[PDB]
């Protein structure tokens, strides 16, 4: 069977009955704990009564701690309302709400420098509650249960800026929240206009995604508009995404419903940087240098780093290769001096040729002694299945 209302095996039927008894004591503090609702928790844990109960009880505690009953009435900070991209727009052919995610022009640095991480995550929880409320409205209007959503995930403009570690970590917090609190709610997700970086970028968040969620991700190729119109009526899709919908004023992007992000004006910043810790720490003597070595064997990889120096600037560059001088190696990112004592540095490098990469901190120009550099480096790998998907498409 399928474990859904109208299609339960004898054993799933019995488990649903037992489940309701087992969690009776939390059902009152839920808005609408019908059979559809309960079966989402049971499907998410394959009808394991004990695991499904832990999951739901954790969600009940979540709703209390995060004041979810009142979150739609909570108004997000102005900077977030103005610049957090994405939006609800249209319904698919089954009547499910469609949500657009717009990744390219999202300015995650600006957002984290202008608002609390807590307020950003609360805004995303609120989006989920708004989508569930829309499902409830569709349920009434269409005369049948609607409880899932279709996502259009627009990766046009996805680039190295989106790999910035604090942004990935924050997004991962949201994904975990989504997976723990909104099980069996995603129906299908279309990735559109994915660029070459998509396999690396996806691999960064893949660990936060449930198997159920992973299975619902469809990466689309050049014909993506035609694919969307297999699933959504043209008058429900913006002109921008292949349909006929516009803003009342005729704007093809339907900006009255979809936020397209943009860089946050610096007047909103409350900080210059987020709190950061580093995996490594070195004291570099006057006139000296420090090298850090990473083997990159596989095609498709990206080096990501962050560093800060204490009290003074430092030289930094990347070479391709035995304690070797810089001049003996091949330059891949030309050395330059950075003021990483003032604002911490972060960067990324696409590793087009395999070999041994050397990140070199350079103090050879300096009289200041015992310059302390703190740093973190990782080699980011592409997701293999995604690479293969790209290849064809
Ligand atoms: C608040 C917020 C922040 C701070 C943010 O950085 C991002 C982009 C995260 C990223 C890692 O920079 C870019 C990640 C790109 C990567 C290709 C994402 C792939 C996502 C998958 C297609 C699954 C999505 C899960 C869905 C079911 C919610 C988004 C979308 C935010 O909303």
């Amino acid at each position: 069977m399928s474990g859904r209302v109208g299609d339960l095996s004898p054993r799933q039927k019995e488990a649903l009955a037992k489940f309701r008894e087992n969690v009776q004591d939390v059902l009152p503090a839920l808005p609408n704990p019908d059979d559809y609702f309960l079966l989402r928790w049971l499907r998410a844990r394959s009808f394991d009564l004990q695991k499904s109960e832990a999951m739901l009880r954790k969600h009940v505690e979540f709703r209390k701690q995060k004041d979810i009953d009142n979150i739609i009435s909570w108004q997000p900070p102005e900077v977030i309302q103005q610049y957090l991209s994405g939006g609800m727009c249209g319904y698919d052919l089954d009547g499910c709400p469609v949500w657009y995610d717009i990744i390219g022009p999202l300015d995650a640095k600006g957002l984290l420098f202008s608002a609390s991480k807590q307020d950003l995550l609360r805004t995303k929880m609120r989006e989920c509650e708004l989508l569930l409320q829309e499902c409830a409205h569709q349920t009434t209007k269409l005369g049948r249960k609607v409880e899932t959503i279709t996502i259009i995930y627009d990766c046009e403009g996805l680039g190295l800026k989106h790999l910035w570690k604090p942004a990935v970590e924050a997004y991962g917090e949201f994904l975990c929240m989504f997976e723990e609190n909104y099980p069996e709610t995603l129906k299908r997700l279309f990735v559109v206009k994915a660029p070459k970086l998509f396999p690396v970028a996806y691999n960064l968040i893949k660990p936060f995604l449930s198997e159920d969620t992973r299975k619902k991700i469809m990466v689309l190729g050049a014909n993506w508009k035609e694919v969307l119109l297999k699933h959504i009526s043209p008058d429900q899709v913006p002109v921008e995404y292949g349909g006929t919908m516009t803003d009342p004023d005729g704007n093809p992007k339907c900006k009255s419903k979809i936020n397209y992000g943009g860089d946050i004006p610096r007047k909103y910043y409350v900080r210059d940087q987020v709190k950061q810790q580093y995996e490594h720490s070195v004291q570099i003597s006057r006139g000296s240098s420090h090298q850090v070595e990473y083997e990159i064997l596989f095609p498709g990889c990206v080096l990501r780093w962050q560093f800060m120096s204490d009290g003074a600037d430092v030289g930094f560059g990347i070479f391709l290769k035995e304690r070797q001088r810089a001049g003996e190696m091949t330059e891949v990112l030309p050395n330059q001096r950075y003021n990483s004592h003032l604002v911490p540095e972060d960067g990324t490098l696409t590793c087009s040729d395999p070999g041994i990469y050397v990140l070199r901190f350079d103090n050879t120009y300096s009289f200041i002694h015992a310059k302390k550099v703190n740093f973190t480096v990782e080699v980011l790998l592409p997701d293999k299945a995604s690479e293969e998907k790209m290849k064809q498409l």
